[PDB]
């Protein structure tokens, strides 16, 4: 009976923690997790999530577990700690650095599957060349830009493809595949504009696949994906795998997207109230802009949050009350219509904890060493998230 | 050696030169007008800058959490100001702390949080040190400073509860949407008056009031005068970013925190070159924004430190940053101009939001060599 007695008397909820902390609601991240496997195997697809919203081996490994194959990484750090942890199927999803090839190099002599991406022919020469020196064939994919966004080769860039790829494959180098990533989707807030979207990627990235195989260049893989195309596609013809993060918590810049609901977001940020100015209307908490980062993605959409949506300590969201306002240690909680709350004191009293949504689920998290998982019984477990590069 | 070529990017470089003139011509400034320095650490929460800081003539730290004030303590730094109202719940911390020979002082604006503080200290024999904050300017928290009532009942509840009433304190924050040395000197010389003035009137009460502590970096350094101040707390100053440049109160050039950068490719059609410093390396934050010279994500340095101007980051993802023109034009050729693996320096839109994406700075020595100086992470 020792080991139970002592973690009985060691044992947190939201009402022990300290403030702010990032609370996963572990219920609803388990039906963010279900629903997304569940529509890429109805798509006959396969799920590679993008490990850089949580960057958290027990987050990743409930992806896992419920069907994900691989990963996709925003850092060789996270391939390092999540190789570490035991997924040896890792897609580094950042145009390669040179400079970072020794590193790369490391990881795949250690046993990590780690493939590399690339647009450009300066950087496939660059690995090429690497991987003749070290006797080491990479596998490198080639991104594609299928809508403006941010990196890439244009789908109909044949020439520029073509040249990328023989410098890959005739250098001996193993070309897996093409990649694109539709981020052009967050500027989105309608299902008809989503799913012409999502088809514009899809079509766009099997396009690029198929020049590289026109010209016998092998492209076995076809990946495309960020959350709000991920799901809204009616068809995945000609793709091999969908790549999606944030949606394992999801967040108001999603809900206003219109792919969740306020109540499908799983992280919340605990926080206490510390003060009023009662004249006009406020409470401070204890979560400022280092809790909630600095990301303001729902000022541009059609339901500005601020630093985010109050939500009371079960989780209930509170309709009509935001965090207006925010310092670095302090945050300004007010009525988001501008008015001011009579009596904001008795509606807020002193040492009331708080659940604040945040704007951008990828941004708030990076703010915390841990997260604090909780479960349908109260309880808490921490769960720590990796920090820096 | 470590040095600015053999770095993995994207890095967080303190250039400890331009550290160093921005430490000395904040103490100069404040030794000018007779007072402290209480510097606020949590723009670096870094141990070896804080100890610049102090070598230079500062008087103890404020910070902005108790893990900041565990660490500091742990490094030997014992006076020290919590200078965020006290939530009643972190009081067994704080007693710790206390306990363990901290000498740790909170803050407070209201009857409330006074009462649990002064209960709390009854029960458990600790004779607390609280001072109560000012509100001079409508920025954020505090006592108004013409609310007499209420300031009096605070430190009555204080003061007759056995606790030490230690001080005043404000911070007049809307100086950051400031941007003429005409209002910084008025919103100083407000700060100043109202921070005295409740000062003056607990002193009037009988209660004692020893410490009256103001200060932003923007009002430390346009202040005139600072008659009846004991203390000012300043801290982005140590390094600077581009929010005060913006302010007026320092120059791009004095800007001592940059983040070291690779150039991972390109979008030719549009002129930019894209970087392995996104958002993340960043923040989120673009305080510039509202400004009058909007620097996207960052102002563009060479690998030597040179401003250029003209090539900011216009827009950035979590780990891919876009630098292209200021002026909105599509830089012809800019591969040719920036080539793959070339390594660049962004200065900060706010360097405390900055500096709180890495787990430690890489401090650059006058040979070119770097050390690393860990920060600190979280609550
Ligand atoms: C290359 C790549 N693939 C997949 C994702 C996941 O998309 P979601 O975040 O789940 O929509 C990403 C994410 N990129 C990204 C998105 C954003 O907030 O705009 C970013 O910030 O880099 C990705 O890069
Ligand atoms: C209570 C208090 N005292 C001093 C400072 C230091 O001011 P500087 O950051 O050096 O101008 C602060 C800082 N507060 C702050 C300022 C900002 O608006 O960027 C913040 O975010 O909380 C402080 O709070
Ligand atoms: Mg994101
Ligand atoms: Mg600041």
């Amino acid at each position: 009976h020792h080991h139970h007695h002592h973690a009985m008397s060691m044992q947190d909820t939201l009402l022990t923690l300290d403030t702010p902390a990032a609370v996963i609601d572990l219920d609803r991240m388990q039906r963010n997790i279900a629903r997304m496997q569940q529509r890429m195997d109805a798509q006959g697809v396969r799920l590679r999530p993008h490990v850089k919203t949580s960057k958290s081996v027990p987050v990743a490994a409930a992806q896992r577990a419920a069907g994900a194959s691989g990963i996709t990484v925003s850092t060789l750090k996270e391939a390092e700690q999540f190789f570490a942890a035991g997924t040896t199927d890792i897609l580094y999803a950042v145009s390669m650095a040179p400079h970072r090839l020794p590193q790369a190099l490391q990881l795949r002599r250690r046993g990590c599957d780690l493939k590399l991406i690339v647009d450009s022919v300066a950087a496939a020469q660059a690995i090429a060349a690497f991987g003749r020196e070290q006797g080491e064939a990479f596998e490198v994919w080639i991104e594609i830009d299928t809508d403006g966004h941010r990196s890439g080769v244009g789908a109909d860039d044949t020439p520029l493809l073509l040249a990328i790829g023989r410098t890959l494959h005739d250098g001996g180098m193993r070309l897996g595949g093409v990649l694109t990533h539709a981020g052009s989707s967050y500027e989105l807030d309608t299902p008809e504009a989503l799913q012409a979207l999502a088809e514009r990627e899809r079509a766009g990235c099997v396009q690029a696949a198929e020049a590289l195989r026109a010209a016998g260049l092998p492209c076995p893989v076809v990946s495309v994906g960020s959350t709000p195309t991920a799901l809204a596609a009616s068809r995945l013809d000609g793709v091999t795998e969908v790549r999606a993060g944030v949606y394992v918590f999801f967040d108001l810049v999603m809900r206003n997207i219109g792919v969740c609901a306020a109540e499908d977001v799983a992280l919340s940020v605990l926080a206490t109230v510390i003060g009023h100015q009662a004249d006009k209307g406020w409470a401070i908490v204890d979560a400022g802009w280092m809790a909630m980062s600095r990301d303001r993605g729902t000022a541009r959409q059609k339901q500005d949050f601020g630093y985010g949506q109050v939500c009371d300590l079960q989780g209930r969201v509170m309709p009509g009350f935001v965090l207006t306002g925010a310092n670095q240690e302090h945050g300004i909680l007010a009525r988001a219509d501008g008015a001011a709350e009579a009596d904001i004191a008795t509606r807020f009293p002193l040492g009331t904890r708080l659940r604040i949504l945040p704007n951008a689920a990828c941004a708030t998290g990076a703010q915390f060493p841990a997260y604090q998982a909780l479960a349908a019984d109260g309880s808490v477990q921490t769960w720590e998230r990796l920090h820096g590069w």
